[PDB]
This record gives C-alpha cells, structure tokens and sequence, in this order.
C-alpha cells in the first residue's frame, strides 16, 4: 500500500494531536506573499505555463513533509507516500468551475504530460468532479486569477478529521521591483502547527527561486 | 412580488449549489484593496460624503449581479429584483453601533435623500435595529474607520442558507501614489464562486473610477 | 476576589451581548500592521528582547480595557481585575510548541523577572501545558517568527462563551522606511465590537511608540 501507519504512541506531537483533534478542534488559514520574480524569469525561458508549474511546485513541497500528507484511515493515522494535486479549472463558456487531479511526478516533464492529458480529456466537462471520486491522497489547490487578495479564508461548517491542506492563489502583483503571489494555506491544528506551515512556505519560496529542471 | 423563483433545474451551477449547500457547507471571505484615488477626487468636487457614497456604489454593484441577490424563501431559491443596503452606524456618545437600512435607488441624489432622512430620524437611537425587522432583500455593509486592516473574517457559529453578502471596509491608506481602501467580502459557496466575488470587486473598482452622476 | 460582576442590566451593550452571544453567535479576526520602527530603536538601547517586550506591551494594553477582560463565571458576566499573558514557546529540539503564562506586572522589570523565571523552569518541558491548568484570567499570545503573513484566522469548531482575545504575531518586515509587525486579533462579538479592537490596536501602537520605562 501507498501509505504507512504513523506511530502516534511515540510521536512528540501526541498530546497536541489529541488536543486539537477532539478537545479543542480547530485549524487556521494564513496568507503570505511568495516572491515569484525569479520564477517569472524561468518561465520566460521555457515553454511552461504558470498555473501547471505552481501546481507542480506546490505538490512538490507538500510531498517533502509528512505532516502535510496525513489522514485518518480505518480510525488510524497514516502518512501517504505521496499525494496528487486536485486543482480547480474554470470554464469560460459556463462560468463555472470543476476540480481535477492528475498524478504527481518528481519529473516536471512527466507532470506536464499528465496535466495536458487530463485537461485534453475534460476541458469541456462541466461536472464538478468530471473524474468521479477524488483520490484520497490529494492536496487541494485553487486559483482566483481575476483578482489580487491580501487574505482568503474558508469558513467550513464541519471539518472533523480532514487534514489535507487547502492552498489558494490569487492574481499576482508588482510591488516595487518584485512580483508577488498571494498564497493562502489552511490547515487543521491536529496535524500542523505554525512552524510546519511556515516551513512549507519557506520551502515553496526556495523552489520558486530554483531551476525547474 | 419583488423577487423571481430561480430555475435550479436548468442552472449550470445546479450541482455546485447542492454540494455547497448540504454536502460540504461552506463559504469564504476575501480581502482586497480597491484604489479610491479617483473617487477621492470626485468626492472633492462635490458635496457627497465618503461613507454614503461607498454604500451607494457597493449596493449599485450588488444590484447588477443575480448571484449576490439570492435567498431561500419557502424552501425555494429566489433572486431579489433589488436589495437595500443595511449599514452600521456608530454612536459616539455610547460607543455602540446600530444597523440601519434605506431604499436603494439608481439615482444617486435620491439615495442621498433616503440616507439623510434615515440618519435624521435615528441618529440617537441606540437600539441595535432601530427600524425593527431588517428587510429580507438586504446586503450587509459595515465600516471600521478607526483602523486599517489587511484582512477581516467573520467566524460564524451557524450560517445555514444565509446568502446575502457581508462587506466590511477599514480605514483607507496612502500606499505610494495611491489611496487604497481594504474591502472584505464574505459569501456562501452555494451561490457564489471566486469568479463572482472577483467580478463584484472589478465592477466596484470600475464604479469608483467613474463619474458619480 | 480578583474580578467584579458586571452590570449587564444597565450596560449600553446589553442587547448586543445577548444578540451575539445566543441569537447570532459570532466573532471576527482582523490583521493589521503595527509600526515597530520606534520600538526597534528602544530595544536597541536596552537589554530587552523582542518577544517578552511584545507580550508585555500587549498584556499592558489588554489590561487597560474591560471589554478584553470579560468572562462567564457561574453563569454571570465578570471583568477580571487583570489578566496574565499565556504565550507560546517553540522547542527547537522537538519542533513542537508549549503554552506558558507568567504574572503580568505594570513594572516592566518585574515582568521580565517573571518571564525569565518561567522560561528557566520550563524551557525543556515539551508538555503542551507544562504548568498544568491555564489561569482563567488570561489572554492568548502566539508568534510565527519564521514567516510574515498578511492575515491569520483561527477556524474553531466551537467557541461558545470564550471571550479572551487571541493575538497572533508574524515575522516583521521592512516596508520602505518602516519596520511593520503583522498582528492578528480574534474576538467574540458578544463582548467586542470593531471599535474596541481598533481602540486596542491604536493603544498598542501608542505603547510601541513610547519609552519602555
Ligand atoms: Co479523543
Ligand atoms: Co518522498
Ligand atoms: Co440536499
Ligand atoms: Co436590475
Ligand atoms: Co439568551
Ligand atoms: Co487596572
């Protein structure tokens, strides 16, 4: 199987986990701006498009940290070996969105082939989940390309035990000499602390400042 | 009657609506900065005050999009022909707020007459709802003039089926050559997507950049 | 006793309180940037560290306003004479956090002695609440020093009657000639309005712009 049961008994977060899961269930959202000045340059020297690269980079970062790939399966806590991005797609024609996923791959060119393929096949499918059930080993990525925002937060009526992170991007902006992308991260406190989210963001930024291949 | 029953059966958002209403009930808030550099100029060339104009402009924008004027009435989904602003008023003397509403009008001078009239009559009424029951065809507007903010979010214990948008303004600020007003929009996902909110904001900005009359 | 029963009967917020407590239970979070340019200078001319001073300053501000020190005790509404800060501590070694508190004092040097003492004694205690039960007369302060954010919000599954404010700080940043610290304030609407939060923030800023002793 593609996940491994986690050793809660010996975890340094064991008390945190029970506290934030059942005693005081909560989570948080944070919005920060990622500098994509370097990445804009890289993309310019290539044929990649922005959105597919950001999915790639975000999935890559998530796949490096266990605490972003936890879930409850059969009442037990597991870590997925790896997770695939579930991203939103906007249909111009109906002005509605759909959520799709494709397999992640550490090889950026194979990821692009996966993405183009999924898009080829469901570009005109206006169902909300054209592919049917969402694979359990997922992360959620959404984009609001039409507007910049300083904050985004999802108010959810019930989030018991849903630990996959939700990342939302807005339209980027030029702030002085920099091109900044607002990114909102929303997690559950049972599995993730402020530290973990900050480590994800610092890692993402690093990725944005590095060669693609 | 002043509303029309909506055709859910043939709506391109029909699956979205059921999903976000009953399967995974949620909403979101977003905060963005509206450039009010042009509007400050217009106001300077006139006798209008800032707050009443922002209510006006926001109500005007809301009244152009159906998805911001939905509600459940008798278990059915309706669109109001038009909605009136319900705005907050601060009382200096008690340091408490009240919520008022007046009829919207596409004629800015009649709107001002409505506003001055409502204010005349309830300026000193410290009840929370001096007028009694809030008309069902409303939008909510609030202002935090004493402080600038980058984000605002309302955490609500229960929001089942309340689809009127909540807009909150902070104190504006000079950012370089621009005067920016932080505005927070909070909607329910059953009726509104990221697209819709972004379209409201882009429309509001346009309005701010145009002649008043 | 260290609290006083509040006169709800004659309060100008009496209707607000019942409304926001039981009819439409809610709260809000707001994130604003505090200019700590002056304070950086003061700290430079001294031996104080940043975090302990911010706890100090925030607790000082809270202790000046009643509406930030309310609670329900025995079904009644009370105001604490004073509240102590409950702050988070990060352990590098385990990469987990703990929450501690020490007695507040209006004398900054005695506060520092209290803080160093509590830290001395529990620096290596990785329990979530090394001291055991949190004193009821508390405010919550947390810090995310590793990342800057524009917004922070806690999504809480149940907040019935918890009125202590939650303040969260991010990493500060240089914005032009200024050093700004993002601060998020999260309150319950039964006890606090936008006015109150804005008054807390304006007061905090004032404090940051003043001599320490
Ligand atoms: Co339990
Ligand atoms: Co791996
Ligand atoms: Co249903
Ligand atoms: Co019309
Ligand atoms: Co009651
Ligand atoms: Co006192």
């Amino acid at each position: 199987m593609n996940y491994t049961k986690f050793d809660v008994k010996n975890w340094v977060r064991r008390e945190h986990f029970e506290f934030y899961r059942h005693r005081l269930p909560c989570g948080f959202s944070l919005t920060s701006k990622i500098d994509i000045t370097t990445l804009k340059k890289s993309l310019d020297d290539s044929a990649y498009k922005f959105y597919p690269v950001m999915i790639y980079l975000i999935a890559q970062a998530v796949n490096q940290f266990d605490e972003l790939r936890m879930a409850i399966k059969d009442d037990e806590l597991i870590v997925w070996d790896s997770v695939d991005p579930q991203f939103t797609v906007f249909h111009q024609e109906t002005e509605t969105f759909s959520a799709l996923s494709c397999p992640y791959s550490s090889d950026i060119d194979q990821f692009m082939v996966n993405y183009l393929s999924v898009m080829e096949r469901y570009k005109s499918d206006t169902k909300l989940f054209p592919q049917g059930v969402t694979p359990e080993n997922h992360l959620n990525i959404s984009a609001l390309p039409w507007v910049n925002f300083d904050s985004f937060n999802l108010n959810v009526a019930n989030f018991t035990d849903y630990f996959a992170p939700i990342i939302t991007m807005a339209k980027y902006q030029q702030e002085g000499d920099r091109l900044l992308l607002p990114l909102s991260v929303q997690v559950h406190q049972a599995v993730c602390d402020g530290f973990h989210v900050a480590r994800f963001i610092n890692r993402l930024q690093e990725l944005c400042n590095s060669k693609l291949k």
